[PDB]
C-alpha cells in the first residue's frame, strides 16, 4: 500500500463544493489515472469537531465494494488539509440532472430506486446505515448508473445522534429530527422522500422555514399532485410511515409491482 502526497497529482477543474469538501478532478502523474480529490481543511474540521465523521467516511467507504457505491481508494494530508482519493463520477450528480429536467419520468425514477435499493441492501447487510441520502450525494457513472457517495454521516445500527444537524431537514425521518434513537429504517424513509422528489420535482415536506418543515415531517403531512400514478402513491405511502417498524424491507421495494413494471434494471 502506497503513501500518496499532493506531489503525485496534477489538479484540474472543480467538480463541486460541500460544507467541508472541495472536490477537484485530478490525474496521478505516473499512471495517468483519472480520479477525484476531495479536499478538507483541518482547521474547519477541528472547529466543527467532526474528526470522527471523517474517520468513519474513510473506514466504511473504503471497505465496501458494490457497483452502485462510490469507491474510496485512500487518503493523505499535509500541514493544513486532508485529501480523500475518490472514484471519479463523469456524469455528475442526480441533483444537477433534476434541475435540468424539472422531473423524472416513471422509468427513470424506478430505475434509480432499484439501483439505490440494491446499494442500500448491500450496506444494511453489514448494519451500515448512510443517514444522508439526498440528490447531491448521488453520483452518475459513465453508463448513467447511480452511485451512492458521501459516507460522512454513516454509522453502525443501532445509534443515537451526537452531532449537530447542519442544513436541511428535508430527507430525515421523525425519529432522527427528534433526536430519538434510530436504525436501518431511516434510509428507507429517505428512499420514499427521493421517489417523491424524482416524480414531482420537489421533496414532500418542503417549506419556507426550518420550524415548519420540522412540523410537516413529524406529522407526516404530504399530498400528491394529480399526475402521480396509483402505483407510485402506494410505494411512497408505504415508505413514509411515522413508525419505522412499519416501513417495508428493501426486498419488498425491489419486488413492488410498480418498480418491476417500470425499472430497466433488476435486483
Ligand atoms: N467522485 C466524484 N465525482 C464527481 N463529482 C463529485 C465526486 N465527489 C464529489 N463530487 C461533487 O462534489 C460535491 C461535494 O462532495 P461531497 O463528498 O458530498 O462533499 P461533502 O461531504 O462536503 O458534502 C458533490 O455534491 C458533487 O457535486
Ligand atoms: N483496487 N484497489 C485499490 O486499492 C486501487 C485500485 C486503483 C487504485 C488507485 C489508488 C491510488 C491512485 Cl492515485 C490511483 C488508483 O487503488
Ligand atoms: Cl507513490
Ligand atoms: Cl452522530
Ligand atoms: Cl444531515
Ligand atoms: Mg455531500
Ligand atoms: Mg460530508
Amino acid at each position: 500500500k502506497r503513501q500518496w502526497a499532493l506531489e503525485d497529482f496534477e489538479i484540474g477543474r472543480p467538480l463541486g463544493k460541500g460544507k467541508f469538501g472541495n472536490v477537484y478532478l485530478a490525474r496521478e502523474k505516473q499512471s495517468k489515472f483519472i480520479l477525484a480529490l476531495k479536499v478538507l481543511f483541518k482547521a474547519q474540521l477541528e472547529k466543527a469537531g467532526v474528526e470522527h465523521q471523517l474517520r468513519r467516511e474513510v473506514e466504511i467507504q473504503s471497505h465496501l465494494r458494490h457497483p452502485n457505491i462510490l469507491r474510496l481508494y485512500g487518503y493523505f494530508h499535509d500541514a493544513t488539509r486532508v485529501y480523500l482519493i475518490l472514484e471519479y463520477a463523469p456524469l455528475g450528480t442526480v441533483y444537477r440532472e433534476l434541475q435540468k429536467l424539472s422531473k423524472f419520468d416513471e422509468q427513470r425514477t424506478a430505475t434509480y430506486i432499484t439501483e439505490l435499493a440494491n446499494a442500500l441492501s448491500y450496506c444494511h447487510s453489514k448494519r451500515v446505515i448512510h443517514r444522508d441520502i439526498k440528490p447531491e450525494n448521488l453520483l452518475l457513472g459513465s453508463a448513467g448508473e447511480l452511485k451512492i457517495a458521501d459516507f460522512g454521516w454513516s454509522v453502525h445500527a443501532p445509534s443515537s445522534r451526537r452531532t449537530t444537524l447542519a442544513g436541511t431537514l428535508d430527507y430525515l425521518p421523525p425519529e432522527m429530527i427528534e433526536g430519538r434513537m434510530h436504525d436501518e429504517k431511516v434510509d428507507l424513509w429517505s428512499l420514499g422522500v427521493l421517489c417523491y422528489e424524482f416524480l414531482v420535482g420537489k421533496p414532500p415536506f418542503e417549506a419556507n422555514t426550518y420550524q415548519e418543515t420540522y412540523k410537516r415531517i413529524s406529522r407526516v403531512e404530504f399530498t400528491f399532485p394529480d399526475f402521480v400514478t396509483e402505483g407510485a402513491r402506494d410505494l411512497i405511502s408505504r415508505l413514509l410511515k411515522h413508525n419505522p417498524s412499519q416501513r417495508p424491507m428493501l426486498r419488498e421495494v425491489l419486488e413492488h409491482p410498480w418498480i418491476t413494471a417500470n425499472s430497466s434494471k433488476p435486483s
